[PDB]
DNA sequence: TAGGGTTAGG
């Protein structure tokens, strides 16, 4: 079926008392769970305050994210699309942000090209195709802001994105300082 | 609130 990575959600901010079972009890309400686990320190067996749930289908994952906010064992938790272990090493991979950087877009790209691809992921708030202040020339990248951080997360976990007929690279937007800090 | 003994010899 769909890849395990795209069927899984990271659940952060779990109460100290949530266990594999109480977690499953909550999330099974949105579909069939193929995996459900609270992460624990190997040594002291104590909860690390986070876990994962994996559904049989991405559509169930989507259903669960459409049901936010989630309260598990009396605490509002923070479900997020699961970012792969390799991608988790990149700067800002786990940031909650509503904006993405879209790089490598053709000179004739227009806003409608960005909408036709990105509106299927969520409600768009702002689209900025960047130009050099001063020369007025296109720089080949844009920013797109959405109303929900999950739209960004669901887009960046996918590998390819076709805008104005060709692939473009999409990453979470890091600020000017964050880019420096990741240098 | 970022992963479960889950990542480079011919």
């Amino acid at each position: 079926k769909e890849p395990e990575q795209l069927r899984k959600l990271f659940i952060g901010g779990l109460s100290f008392e949530t266990t594999d079972e109480s977690l499953r009890s909550h999330f099974e309400q949105w579909g069939t769970l193929t995996d459900c686990v609270v992460m624990r320190d190997p040594n002291t067996k104590r909860s690390r305050g986070f876990g994962f749930v994996t559904y049989a289908t991405v559509e169930e994952v989507d259903a669960a994210m459409n049901a936010r906010p989630h309260k598990v064992d009396g605490r509002v938790v923070e479900p997020k699309r699961a970012v792969s272990r390799e991608d988790s090493q990149r700067p800002g991979a786990h940031l909650t942000v509503k904006k993405i950087f879209v790089g490598g877009i053709k000179e004739d790209t227009e806003e409608h090209h960005l909408r036709d691809y990105f509106e299927q992921y969520g409600k768009i708030e702002v689209i900025e195709i960047m130009t050099d202040r001063g020369s007025g020339k296109k720089r080949g990248f844009a920013f797109v802001t959405f109303d929900d951080h999950d739209s960004v997360d669901k887009i960046v976990i996918q590998k390819y994105h076709t805008v104005n007929g060709h692939n473009c690279e999409v990453r979470k937007a890091l600020s000017k300082q964050e880019m420096a800090s990741a240098s």
